[PDB]
């Protein structure tokens, strides 16, 4: 069959692809750019990884495009052009690994997070991985390539001059570079390591939210056991275990806590005199605190980790849906590298398995409007104004 035929499907495919990955990806920038609201360090990385997918429609795919055509081309040129999408895939899991550790930060040490992760460590952060995805991505350019043994025959069939060949992916970029490099080293082990994060993330809050509710237990059956002590002695060794968790529980809602605690010491006092009856009636007043303070506190605590909880899962899907789109190149890649006894993968399956990566570039504004109120919410003020 005329294979401009093929050609022409993939190519509008990978044009409709590239379409779509730049306004949606605009409109990200855009929303993080207008909303204060939006800008935080996590959605700095939100912004890179988002100026990767603009950057495949606007160069990798033109490149694409120009590849599948195995056009004339200087060795080296052939492999910036083969190249450049490894390089916004490096810097697409650079930002996805700072996504996962930055969620990592803000439910394991609150307290210390925005002394940690400010803006302008982040930018740094971000301008240190742009770097090292150019190194990584392009590590072909450095003399990790084929141009050494260019297919001559494949090069003189099409007509290509002196110190040209038919710029084709496979034929400039080694397998095992694609396989062990790329894919084992550099893809590969940093989404087990996003995998390991979040599932550090996801134990942790389920941990806090634990003693969230171990601790208003605590509290409420310790006011049972005072209610029913049948001396000073059973009713003060309550109230010391009240005093610690209260304490603990307090590392309005300063006041609530002022007044919990004091009210334990005027208690225990109490006790401490042999006075069951004045102590326990102390202890009492403890309900109308717990009502008026201690349950709002307990409730918004546990309204911010479940925040916590659907940010964290809004940014693992992301990170998932990476993996999704991009393993099936690399598991083709490996078959290749591994199997010579098995045929090629077909090139209609190379085509699907490139535009399905392709594809990533365009699925995380739609993660984002879906998931998170305040980019929806800009989304439909900027698609409105
Ligand atoms: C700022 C942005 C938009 C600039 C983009 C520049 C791009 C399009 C340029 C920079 C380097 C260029 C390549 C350098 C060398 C060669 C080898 C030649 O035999 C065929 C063209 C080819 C493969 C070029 C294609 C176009 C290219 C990839
Ligand atoms: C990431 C998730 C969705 C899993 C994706 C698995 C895909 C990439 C797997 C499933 C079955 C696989 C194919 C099974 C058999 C062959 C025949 C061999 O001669 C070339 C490779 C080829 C054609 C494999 C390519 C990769 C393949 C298509
Ligand atoms: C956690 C998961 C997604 C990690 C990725 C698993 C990858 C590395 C696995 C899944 C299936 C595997 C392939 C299954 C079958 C074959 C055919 C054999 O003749 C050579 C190895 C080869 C080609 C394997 C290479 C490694 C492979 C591609
Ligand atoms: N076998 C291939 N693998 C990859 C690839 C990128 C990341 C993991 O695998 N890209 C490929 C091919 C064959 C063609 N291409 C490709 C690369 C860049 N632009 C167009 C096609
Ligand atoms: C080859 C073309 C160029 C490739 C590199 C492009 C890099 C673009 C990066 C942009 C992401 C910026 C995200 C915001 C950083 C933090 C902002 C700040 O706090 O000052
Ligand atoms: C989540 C990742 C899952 C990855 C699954 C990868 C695909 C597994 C299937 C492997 C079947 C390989 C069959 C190869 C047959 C070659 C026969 C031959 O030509 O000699
Ligand atoms: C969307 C599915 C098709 C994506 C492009 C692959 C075309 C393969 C072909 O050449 O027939
Ligand atoms: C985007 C869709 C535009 C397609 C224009 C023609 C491309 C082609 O068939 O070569
Ligand atoms: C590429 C496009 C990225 C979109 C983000 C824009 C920043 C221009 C700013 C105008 C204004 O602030 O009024
Ligand atoms: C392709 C490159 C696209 C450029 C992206 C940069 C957009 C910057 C928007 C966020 C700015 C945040 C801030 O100023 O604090
Ligand atoms: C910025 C937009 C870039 C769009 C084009 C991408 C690169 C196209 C390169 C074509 C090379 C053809 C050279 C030849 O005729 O041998
Ligand atoms: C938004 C600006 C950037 C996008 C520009 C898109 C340009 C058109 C798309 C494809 C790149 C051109 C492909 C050229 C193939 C040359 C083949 C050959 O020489 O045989
Ligand atoms: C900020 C824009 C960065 C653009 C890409 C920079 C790196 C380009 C790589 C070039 C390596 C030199 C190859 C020379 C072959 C002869
Ligand atoms: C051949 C390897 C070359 C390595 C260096 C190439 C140039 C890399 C620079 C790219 C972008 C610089 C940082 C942009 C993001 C800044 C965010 C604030
Ligand atoms: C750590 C990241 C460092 C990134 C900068 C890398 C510097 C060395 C790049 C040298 C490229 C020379 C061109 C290669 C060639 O022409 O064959
Ligand atoms: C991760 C470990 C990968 C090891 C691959 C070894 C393959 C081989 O020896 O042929
Ligand atoms: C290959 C594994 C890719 C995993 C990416 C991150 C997904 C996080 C899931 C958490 C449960
Ligand atoms: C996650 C960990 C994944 C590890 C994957 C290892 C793949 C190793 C494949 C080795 C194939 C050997 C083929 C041969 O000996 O002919
Ligand atoms: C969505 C559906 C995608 C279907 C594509 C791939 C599934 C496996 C097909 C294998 C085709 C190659 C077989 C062969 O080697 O002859
Ligand atoms: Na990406």
């Amino acid at each position: 069959a005329p294979p401009i035929m093929g050609s022409s499907v993939y190519i509008t495919v990978e044009l409709a692809i590239a379409v779509l990955a730049i306004l949606g990806n605009v409109l990200v920038c855009w929303a993080v750019w207008l909303n204060s609201n939006l800008q935080n360090v996590t959605n700095y990385f939100v912004v890179s990884l988002a100026a990767a997918d603009i950057l495949v429609g606007v160069l990798a795919i033109p490149f694409a495009i120009t590849i599948s055509t195995g056009f004339c081309a200087a060795c080296h040129g052939c492999l910036f052009i083969a190249c450049f999408v490894l390089v916004l895939a490096q810097s697409s899991i650079f930002s996805l690994l700072a996504i996962a550790i930055d969620r990592y930060i803000a439910i394991a040490i609150p307290l210390r997070y925005n002394g940690l992760v400010t803006g302008t460590r982040a930018a740094g952060i971000i301008a240190i991985c742009w770097v090292l995805s150019f190194a990584i991505g392009l590590t072909p350019m450095l003399g990790w390539n084929n141009c050494g043994q260019p297919k001559e025959g494949k090069a003189h069939s099409q007509g290509c001059g002196e110190g040209q060949v038919a710029c084709l992916f496979e034929d400039v970029v080694p397998m095992n570079y694609m396989v062990y490099f790329n894919f084992f080293a550099c893809v590969l082990v940093p989404l087990l390591l996003m995998l390991g994060v979040y599932l550090r993330i996801f134990a942790a809050a389920r941990r806090q939210l634990a003693d969230l509710e171990d601790n208003w237990e605590t509290l409420n059956d310790n006011l049972k056991v005072i209610e029913k002590a049948d001396n000073a002695a059973q009713v003060k060794d309550a109230l010391t275990k009240m005093r610690a968790a209260a304490l603990d529980a307090q590392k309005d809602f300063r006041h609530g806590f002022d007044i919990l605690v004091g009210q334990i010491d005027d208690a225990l006092k109490l006790a401490n005199e042999g006075k069951v009856k004045e102590a326990q009636a102390a202890a009492e007043q403890l309900k109308t605190t717990r009502n008026a303070y201690i349950q709002k506190y307990l409730e918004r605590a546990r309204s911010t980790l479940q925040k916590e909880v659907h940010a964290a899962k809004s940014a693992a899907i992301i990170a998932g849906l990476f993996a999704l789109c991009w393993l099936p190149l690399h598991i083709i890649n490996c078959f290749t590298f591994f199997c010579p006894d098995c045929s090629h993968a077909p090139l209609w399956l190379m085509y699907l398995a490139i535009v399905l990566a392709h594809t990533n570039s365009v699925v995380n504004p739609f993660i984002y409007a879906y998931r998170i109120r305040e980019f929806r919410q800009t989304f439909r003020k900027i698609i409105r104004s």
